[PDB]
């Protein structure tokens, strides 16, 4: 919908239909308009804030808006009219190079399970040393517990959540602590339950599908319309929210043969007002980054899975999946000094040769980090790296991509070394995706727990038990970072021995000790921060025998 001056202009898509009604809950029934695209219309002026509606079809059954701005009773129930404030800095205050990022999954966040609760945590996140928080998918999914990734109203803020007032409040309280907000936003496809648009038109392509449903149809019969429903969503997130900022979600999964991509399209808009588009992207492609005069799509930055699980196979020693593809000390070098360690070869896991040198672009277009919803989430026991590693290990991890010259990325919780699982859950009522869930999260994950039991999302709530050992390592490495100027600067010397690496940058440089191991230092220097008290405050050029630990040096 869109509101006019007093009156209100209701269009709905549905080319597959012969008349649509619009039918106001506490008015009457109105017949609509047809034109040849299959565009539904009628202006009303009886219409007010905040009225329920759902649409008629020839079927005579009732649908919800798939364009709404607001489910208040879940996937199933009436659409409803919400303010249409276009509140909207022309510009984020957010600097891509300053960018530290925090992962939060507003349901199991905090206690309330609330964009109020995130709100509460909001000084607490500010003092860590954080510039922007990463919001899940918010975009309305069945009933209260999901990761976001089974959203299926992609302009509707989740009710349990709060809805679009809390979401609105939330961005709004982070602006005045001087904190950005990045949205997670789903384009690929769309969730198993309450979605009715293939009821409307062909939305979906039946060229492919993804592992999680149906994907867009961008480049066949009628995608004209669907391309617009997606970029005019990214329009509606920063006009109506906000908002400073997209994570896409699995970009790889977004195929098009068009003659220009839906990605540069969907970057083109975000870039119109000044904001940041990073992707997830498993294509190893730097075309997802590169400048639109190097044949790319200009996105800001895109994750690189290749960082965090050269640490991971190395430091766990697991092997199992995609990690058969990494394990050595080798990987983490690689993947420090060249982004990417698959740039165009041989990967086991996959069968084929994967990648592509990203060739002289900075740090800022990529993000990194040791845990995610995903790399926690993904195993069947949902267990946290703090559960794999030793003490040391873990703060050696989290050294190494906090000082990294790539965008950096905490999981809640990582930070003060909470130690609760993050397990896969969902919140279905139709008792055939109950089935599936149960079956492919044990078959697929090795997940024993249930992801439809209320009790698996309750154990994956943080517990908030801060470990100030930990804390306060974050807290300083983030600091010494900014002080550092680490950020963007792939201007890094690395050495490594057996159990061991140094890594050297323009400011500063990092021992990396694995073992009990006698290491050559090149360098001079001051001790910035530590896992131990093993290492000298002053250091100079000579052969020494450090015990497992990490030292940071100007
Ligand atoms: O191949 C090497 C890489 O492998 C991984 O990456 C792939 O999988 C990731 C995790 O699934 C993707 O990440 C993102 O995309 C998906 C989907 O949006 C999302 O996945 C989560 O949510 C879905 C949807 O609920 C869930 O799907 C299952 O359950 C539903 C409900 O029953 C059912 O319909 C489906 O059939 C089930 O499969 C997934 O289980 C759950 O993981 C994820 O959260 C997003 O971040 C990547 O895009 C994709 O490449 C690995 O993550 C990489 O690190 C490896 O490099």
């Amino acid at each position: 919908y869109k509101i006019d001056g007093n009156e209100v202009i209701f269009t709905l898509w549905a080319p597959y239909q012969k008349s649509v009604k619009l039918k106001v809950l506490e008015k009457g029934l109105y017949e609509m308009e047809r034109d040849e695209k299959g565009y539904f219309t009628i202006t009303l002026n009886n219409v007010k804030v905040r009225d329920r509606y759902k649409y008629v079809l020839d079927d005579a059954s009732e649908i919800p808006d798939p364009a709404s701005r607001y489910q208040p009773e879940g996937v199933h129930g009436p659409s409803q009219i919400i303010q249409e404030s276009k509140e909207f800095n022309n510009e984020t205050f957010l600097k891509k190079e300053d960018l530290i990022i925090y992962e939060i999954h507003v349901g199991t966040f905090t206690p309330e399970g609330t964009f109020e609760g995130v709100i509460r945590k909001l000084d607490y996140l500010k003092d860590l040393g954080i510039t922007a928080i990463e919001i899940m998918p918010i975009a309305q999914f069945p009933g209260k517990r999901d990761w976001g990734y089974d959203g299926v109203y992609l302009y509707a803020v989740q009710n349990s959540y709060g809805g679009p007032e809390g979401f609105r409040k939330l961005v709004d309280e982070a602006h005045k602590k001087g904190l950005g907000v990045i949205l997670d936003v789903v384009y690929n496809h769309v969730g198993p339950e309450g979605n009715y648009m293939v009821k409307l038109g062909p939305y979906f392509s039946q060229k492919y599908k993804t592992p999680w449903g149906l994907t867009f149809n961008f480049d066949d019969a009628e995608s004209d319309e669907v391309r617009k429903f997606i970029l005019e969503n990214v329009e509606y997130w920063i006009k109506e929210y906000n908002v400073d900022g997209f994570r896409l979600d699995a970009v790889h999964a977004i195929i098009d043969t068009s003659p220009k991509h839906i990605l540069e399209e969907i970057a083109d808009v975000v870039h119109k007002y000044n904001r940041i588009v990073i992707a997830q992207s498993d294509l190893n492609d730097p075309r997802v980054v590169n400048p639109k005069e190097k044949c790319g799509y200009n996105i800001d930055a895109q994750w690189v899975d290749d960082f965090h699980h050269s640490i991971h196979a190395y430091l766990t020693g697991e092997r199992q999946g995609y990690y058969t593809d990494f394990g050595n000390l080798d990987d983490i070098v690689k993947s420090y000094k060249d982004v990417f360690v698959y740039d165009g070869k041989y990967s086991n896991f996959r069968r084929k040769t994967h990648g592509e040198p990203v060739g002289e672009l900075d740090g800022c277009n990529f993000v990194v980090y040791i845990q995610n919803h995903d790399q926690v989430g993904n195993r069947g026991k949902g267990e946290r790296i703090i559960k794999l590693v030793d003490r040391e290990s873990y703060k050696i991890a989290a050294a190494l991509y906090l000082l990294s010259p790539y965008i950096p990325m905490i999981f809640m919780g990582e930070e003060y070394g909470e130690e609760n699982p993050f397990y896969f859950f969902s919140d279905f009522s139709d008792s055939k995706l109950i089935q599936g869930v149960r079956e492919g999260r044990k078959k697929e994950n090795g997940q024993d727990t249930d992801p439809q039991d209320e009790s698996t999302f309750n154990a994956s709530k943080l517990s908030w038990k801060i470990d100030e050992e930990i804390f306060s390592f974050y807290k300083i490495l983030i600091k010494m970072r900014k002080e550092l100027s680490i950020a963007c600067d792939r201007r890094v010397n690395v050495v490594n021995g057996e159990n061991w690496l140094i890594i050297k940058g323009r400011e500063y440089f990092s021992l990396y000790v694995f073992s009990k191991s006698s290491i050559e230092v090149k360098y001079s220097g001051t001790l910035l921060l530590s896992s131990n008290n093993s290492f000298p405050q002053h250091i100079e050029e000579g052969k020494y025998e450090f015990d497992k630990g990490f030292a940071l040096y100007k």
